[PDB]
């Protein structure tokens, strides 16, 4: 199974939007996964199937919030290895 996504880069497009880009694994499917940021509680985060591509505009985000995004190449046994976490804010605010 790959291990992670290299070379990730993440900036937003807009309010609602972030282009996220990346090289493959040292594969034709990945994730790309965007949970919006006192007890560690969290939002249910968006799950995105990218087919064919290294980059990958993920929309339909909150303005003004915070995203921590991750990659992943698919596998038999589910996600390869995660990305390092990029956090971002989307402007609106
Ligand atoms: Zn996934
Ligand atoms: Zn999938």
């Amino acid at each position: 199974v790959p291990g992670d996504p290299q070379d990730v880069k993440a900036t937003p497009l807009n309010s609602t939007s972030i282009h996220v880009s990346w090289k493959p694994p040292l594969i034709r499917g990945y994730h790309i996964h965007a949970q919006e940021l006192g007890k560690g509680f969290l939002n249910e985060p968006f799950k995105f199937d990218v087919v064919d591509t290294l980059e990958f505009n993920v929309t339909g985000l909150q303005p003004d919030t915070k995203y921590s995004i991750q990659v992943a190449a698919l596998t038999r046994k589910g996600d390869g290895d995660r990305s390092a976490a990029i956090v971002v804010k989307t402007p609106g605010g």
